[PDB]
Formats: structure tokens, sequence, C-alpha cells
């Protein structure tokens, strides 16, 4: 336990992922939470260059980026299931969408809170609705039908596309849509409760109503 610590702010999806990962490995570790209101000390040299959390530390040296966190457990602790799938092209295709995920839907989902008129805010949820369609099809490609983005068991894509999941939820609540429904994303709506319902996630996952009280929290 002690060999293995996470720095991480909570809740939050990207601290979520080595968390998931750690537990696929079955790999014990100590949770160290950062507080709101201030960044530690260990944090801000751990991660000097973004000052953000998670942070694995593993014999006090610090991996930082939720994504590189994942793929560094995957490959330390190769004994265990594999997180990355094992064909090259299949890796490349999850590597991919995790980083649209990060880099383009998950970014213009939390701008919608900061919309100035309803209409940019419409435009916004259109858009992240349309990434959903965009993940649907990958969730097909890559699945081949088993439960999980990797394949028949829970697997780097699964882990970055399934730790949003929960924000996904609380922002489709407090905005009153339903982004992901049978007609659109019938498959993403089954592997949504094979994910959040697998025991690697499910001590981690948060309730949609606690996301949108703590949201209120958060607005000062």
């Amino acid at each position: 336990k002690s060999d293995v610590k996470l720095l991480g702010a909570w809740p939050s999806p990207f601290v979520m992922r080595p968390r998931i990962a750690l537990n696929i490995k079955s790999v014990e570790y100590e949770f160290l939470e950062e507080t709101l209101g201030s960044k530690s000390q260990l944090l801000l040299e751990s991660n000097p260059v973004h000052k953000k959390t998670p942070v694995l530390i593993h014999g006090g040296k610090p991996i930082c980026e939720s994504l590189v966190i994942v793929e560094y457990i995957d490959e330390v602790w190769s004994p265990g299931p594999a997180i990355l799938p094992s064909d090259p092209y299949d890796r490349a295709l999850a590597r991919f969408w995790a980083a649209y995920l990060d880099e383009k839907w998950f970014p213009t989902m939390r701008n919608i809170a900061a919309a100035k008129d309803e209409e940019a805010r419409k435009a916004l949820i259109d858009q992240v609705g349309e990434g959903l369609v965009l993940l649907e099809d990958a969730f097909s490609k890559c699945s081949k039908g088993k439960g999980f983005f990797g394949g028949d068991q829970i697997g780097y894509l699964d882990i970055a596309f399934g730790s949003f999941l929960g924000w996904l939820r609380a922002i489709e609540k407090m905005n009153g849509v339903k982004l992901m429904d049978e007609t659109r994303t019938p498959g993403l709506l089954k592997w949504a409760n094979s994910f959040s319902s697998h025991p690697a996630v499910k001590d981690v996952f948060p309730e949609t109503e606690k996301l949108v009280e703590f949201a209120k929290v958060l607005a000062k």
C-alpha cells in the first residue's frame, strides 16, 4: 500500500481513472485527498508544471496525467489483466478516442455551464450530443458486440470514457436534456450500466445527485 500513493481531488473523472486501473490490477494503494481551498505542498512539488491531480507516487517518484498514469500502471503490473488492447491498431484507436474525449468532447460539455446565452448553450449541448453519436459508432467498432470498449473485459477506453459518465448525467439532469438515449446511443446506454456496475468501478463511481449538489457547492 505505501509503495503506491495516489494524490487526487475528489470527486473527479481524471482521478477516477488510475483508481480503476489500480483496481483492475489488484494493486493496494493509499488515496491522498487534495482538499478544497488550497494546493498541498506534496502536490506543488509532485506536479510543479500543472499543479493538478491525479498524481501517482510509486516509490516516491511522481507520474502525472491521468491517461499517462493508466498506461504506466498497465505496463508496470503487466502480470495482471490487460488494460490496453493487445493489437497495435486497436491501441491506436483506443488512444485516438481518449484524446478526442479529453481535448474536444469533455471541454465542450464543461463549457455548457459557462455559456452566456441560451443559443450558445444549446449549441454546446448539440455538439456534446453529436460526439456521443461518434462514440456510439466507436463502441460498435471497438466492442465487437462484447460488453466493453475493451471487448469482453474493461479496458483503457472504457476507463477514459466511463470516468466522465457521472458528469455527463449531472449535466443532462441540470440542463434538462437526454443526450444518450435508445434511438441514437443504444449500445452506450447498455455499456453505461456494465461500466458503472463493474467491480473495479462501482466503489469509485459517483451518484449523479452527488455531483449535481457538488457543482452547486463549487459555484462560488
